[PDB]
């Protein structure tokens, strides 16, 4: 008998792809099972791009965008800035951005003079500028809240802060903020962000030593920059949260908390830079899913039986979107095990659990002056109703997977019955080379089916008792 053990192996393995293959054909057969999937598919497809706390999709664009605001909420206070316009060095230059996370502070001073900016040194001004941009649309769009996947046409208005002072600085010029008079004057531009009109309007002041209030006593600009009609979508924050973390990795200043180069941080700027993609990625899914709606009828609901052979032209549609959904799962989870602290190690697992997943700081998007070197993005409450949400998704999960496979199924429906008809002569085959050949046969059967009109000549039949005993008898060696 244990010789025999390869042959029982084979057997049971053979049985197991019989019979799945076997209930598959029979479910892609039945229009009943179709429509019961295509129905769950709807569900599923409108749970992941219309829920925001049960949605896995919704959880992982999130955490994506929360991890690369996070990321310079925990560096921003050490980072070197400074200079000039178009990235010259500044002899005193005194550049003020509101709003971000500084030293004990609600603002990022730029003031590194005689030291030309580039990498491993000071970030200029321009790229500082280009940072805060979108550090300021995301902290706003965060603050409001993420609307589902589903939804294109949310905008928030976003208003940011910088102040210009010291001899000889060009940053709030008329060539930089191109407004025109410097002490009153107002630009309304527009820019077109991810299809969306975008409405901009630049505000230049300037306020002289001289006045009651200012307690500084140094003569400086204030321009002002407000931006109506910004899109607060998935694609356009995700885009926004690759600009953050692409402006940090392109100019790589100089930094110090420890000290170096921010594109030092090479494991966390890679895991950003996966998830933002990851994300991207997924929210792509939510078109091939809406191209290819389940909610009409098939079939199957004409005069005659359903014929997988020739009634299965959605079939391809049915697969692209079960396909879409699955693959959105699978990014999902796939950005949470990007960041999830339990998943590192090292550097990067106490860059994370100390620094990133904390906040010393409260609403998502506030600033405050215990902000820095601290995340503050909700990045870990983000993993965990990521992960919640996976598991709330599990039963939508496997109606996804049963689709699928069906949808695959109808699809090659031809070459899958023609396998599993292939799959029945391998186990008669094996069956002859078990000693004791006329005691198990009644393992697999097939009747012809004549007046059956469905196109399938041949049903296939299991004895499942003679199944369980093979399995045994598998296991036993």
């Amino acid at each position: 008998i244990q010789d025999l053990s390869d042959n029982y192996e084979n057997l049971s393995k053979l049985l197991t792809r019989y019979s799945t293959l076997n209930t598959l054909i029979k479910l892609s057969a039945d229009p009943s099972a179709i429509n019961a999937a295509r129905e769950n598919l709807g569900a599923s497809a409108k749970n992941l791009i219309g829920d925001t706390k049960n949605s896995p999709a919704y959880q992982a664009v999130l955490l994506a965008i929360n991890a690369a605001v996070g990321f310079w909420n925990v560096l921003g206070y050490a980072t070197q800035c400074g200079g000039n316009a178009n990235g010259q060095e500044s002899t005193s230059s005194t550049t003020i951005f509101n709003n971000e996370p500084g030293y004990r502070s609600t603002s990022i001073t730029c003031s590194l003079n005689r030291y030309k900016p580039g990498y491993y040194g000071p970030m200029s001004i321009e790229n500082f500028k280009k940072l805060n941009e979108a550090y300021q649309i995301l902290q706003t769009a965060l603050n409001k809240g993420l609307p589902a996947l589903k939804e294109n046409n949310g905008t928030v208005s976003v208003t940011y802060t910088y102040t210009c002072s010291g001899e000889g600085n060009d940053n709030c010029s008329k060539k930089a903020t191109g407004v025109s008079d410097q002490n009153g004057g107002t630009k309304t531009k527009t820019q077109t962000i991810d299809g969306k009109t975008v409405t901009t309007t630049i505000s230049s002041k300037v306020v002289d030593s001289q006045a009651k209030g200012n307690t500084t006593r140094v003569s400086y600009t204030e321009i002002t920059n407000k931006l109506d009609g910004v899109p607060d979508s998935a694609q356009a924050l995700l885009a926004q949260a690759s600009t953050l973390i692409n402006t940090i990795n392109t100019a790589c200043p100089y930094f110090s908390v420890t000290r170096g180069k921010l594109c030092g941080f090479t494991e966390e700027i890679s895991a950003i830079q996966k998830m933002i993609t990851d994300a991207q990625e997924l929210v792509n899914q939510t078109s091939v899913i809406n191209e290819h709606e389940q909610s009409t009828p098939v079939g199957g609901n004409n005069g005659k039986p359903f014929n997988p052979f020739t009634d299965a032209s959605f079939a391809q549609g049915m697969l692209a979107n079960a396909s879409a959904q699955a693959k959105m799962l699978n990014l999902a989870h796939q950005v949470g095990q990007t960041i999830n602290p339990d998943n590192l190690t090292g550097t990067f697992k106490n860059f994370v659990t100390g620094f990133l997943a904390t906040c010393n700081n409260s609403p998502p998007g506030t600033v405050t002056t215990q902000t820095f070197a601290s995340g503050c993005a909700y990045v870990e409450q983000t993993i965990t109703n990521l992960n919640n949400s996976i598991a709330h998704f599990g039963t939508q999960e496997q109606q996804i997977q049963q689709a699928e496979n069906i949808a695959d199924t109808l699809v090659n429906f031809k070459s899958r019955y023609s396998e599993l008809g292939n799959t029945y002569n391998s186990i008669t085959t094996a069956l002859s080379k078990v000693p004791n050949a006329q005691s198990l046969q009644n393992v697999v059967g097939k009747k012809n089916n004549p007046y059956s009109p469905q196109g399938i000549e041949t049903n296939y039949y299991l004895n499942q008792n003679s199944y369980n005993q093979i399995q045994t008898i598998n296991q036993e060696l």
